[PDB]
């Protein structure tokens, strides 16, 4: 009847799959919640500010998850191959809910599942209504948004809003944000609020009635249109990392050498290569005057809000199947969401993708 | 006459005294605009924008100063004892205009009185409604207190705006800006502008008006601390701007303070460099204590000097401007004038002001 969460051991990861808010709720449901001490430290959340909820610290990752029925985490857990195997320290058929990556991590399948543990892969959430309340792609991917922003700011020399004044006017930063998903819709919204002219471009039609309920400016010899955009912008923003496939081509560096001195690229798809072949990982590239910033865990960057969102959307996904009254979990296998994320179960492999080398 | 500006040579400082758009009113006003190479790189200016408007571009700094009879830089020229006299590649009898932070360094003074060089401390500006166009104190503050909120949004691991999602609603971010002089105001408008909540407090009651004005709160209540811990207390981002003329910041948020406030929060102490409105803040470094961040970032307008430049510039044109003789068709600065007067310190060869 235990619960537990261990700090996020792979480099770059600050988030931690809790808060003490939730942990209020999971107490209330009937748990013991355990969290390995500093877990939550890189998201400002202090081990007292924990047990004053209702939390017990455990010294390490492997007395925190010793006795756990169920593992909340925020990356896949390591295997023996990668370091420390975390798998290993998850008790055998015991409950495991995180952002599995499953679909391109099949060895951490068939690590859990010699294990007999059940992994619901949090990130293959079923995309319906009811559940939108318990996707981590959204809540993660639209903190990464405004972050963006954030760091195109830090990086330029000059302020986004337009300012008028006694010693003359500053003008506004251009902004061209290239993808309208849940990332690049918070990052128009931010550029805007702070002040910038906002530009958008996206292949999908249908995201230029979005674009300009925000204020942006959505650009319709595609490229042309784009390019003259582009040369005239401060600030560009790549959001466009589709899951499973490289990452698209939307800025090459020869329309690099064509921005301004001064300018700003956030390449938030540098993890699959990056919509800007200049982009290098965890690293600000200074090229043809321009720089090429491509951080690697954006949404950790906001960890404190991250958090939260990642236990409360974890929260919510397995609320509906606890029995307060007898203390007693029992995820309904038929429920659609349920289904949808689980990878493994009692030592089978259910993702038809993963049960083999394809 | 020339006119010569040379690229900015002290530690850190990407700001340049000069404008493509200034470049333009300086030759139109019948000067010889000479800019050292390479000397707007840092504020995205490059040289051949500079020739565009018509100036000129020297290989060196001695180059560019050599026949020029006004001066334009933004810090105060450095003596000989240290590494560099870019004094003496003044001419003699010239005319220097640049911040000279004169009150604070009589060496720099004394370097160029033996060189009969004339110089306008721009930091002594005169503060009458006629000279806003030439503060440069103002503009460079304004900027400063613009980037004090972008530094502590980036240093921040939490969003600035109340987000309503699907998850939830996360509250906005709570800001506390101590000092509502330029730098403070311009904290205030953009923290509100990225959807924080915004609390001031300074000793000024003129200014609680100012603050409502931009949707900030004022804190009011002897004791106006327990006010004001009562509100850090639940402050996420504090920016501290008081700064006093030649003397050490004033302290306005001890150790004591800091050790109730929440872990993950951020202090941005703009005065560090005169002692910082934090004990603990360090010149330079982002220190953490107590699970708090306290910034001492340097040079903050310089931070911004893509945008401090040109307004640099524009206040040094602004003050030139009105003693260009229509007559001897040259420059002459009119003894008279209330901002020739306040801020002239050294001229042929004589000390000025005492």
């Amino acid at each position: 009847m235990k619960i537990a969460i261990p700090k996020e051991r792979r480099p770059g990861e600050d988030r931690v799959a809790i808060s003490p808010e939730v942990v209020k709720k999971l107490v209330g449901l009937g748990f013991e919640v355990i969290v390995e001490q500093g877990a939550g430290v890189g998201a400002s959340i202090t081990d007292d500010a924990l047990t004053a909820a209702g939390a017990t610290i455990a010294s390490t990752a492997a007395q925190a998850l010793s006795q756990a029925d169920v593992v909340w985490k925020v990356q896949r857990p390591m295997t023996a191959e990668e370091g420390t195997d975390e798998v290993a320290l998850i008790k055998e058929g015991a409950v495991l809910m995180c952002h599995l990556g499953a679909l391109t991590n099949r060895p951490v399948v068939e690590a859990l599942t010699k294990r007999k543990i059940t992994a619901y892969a949090m990130e293959l959430m079923p995309r319906i209504s009811r559940a939108q309340s318990m996707d981590i792609l959204s809540s993660q991917s639209n903190l990464a948004g405004y972050r963006a922003v954030i760091d195109g700011a830090y990086e330029f020399a000059r302020a986004f809003p337009m300012m008028m004044t006694a010693a003359g006017t500053v003008p506004p930063a251009r902004v061209l944000v290239f993808g309208v998903g849940v990332a690049g819709l918070q990052a128009i919204a931010t550029a805007k609020r702070l002040g910038a002219v906002v530009m958008a471009t996206d292949v999908r039609a249908a995201t230029k009635e979005q674009v300009e309920s925000l204020g942006g400016k959505f650009i319709t010899k595609q490229a042309e249109a784009v390019l003259k955009e582009l040369v005239k912008t401060d600030i560009a923003i790549t959001t466009a990392l589709i899951p499973g496939k490289p990452a698209p081509v939307l800025i090459t560096e020869e329309m690099v050498t064509k921005m301004k001195p001064g300018s700003v690229i956030i390449d938030l798809a540098v993890e699959a290569g990056g919509n800007c072949p200049l982009s290098e990982p965890g690293k600000i590239v200074v090229k043809h005057g321009v720089k090429i910033v491509g951080h690697t865990n954006v949404p950790s960057r906001v960890a404190a809000d991250a958090s939260p969102l990642f236990a409360k959307n974890l929260l919510n996904f397995l609320t509906p199947h606890v029995d307060k009254d007898t203390k007693t979990l029992v995820m309904k296998l038929e429920d659609e969401t349920v289904s949808g994320t689980c990878v493994t179960r009692d030592g089978a492999i259910v993702h038809p993708a993963l049960t083999g080398q394809g």
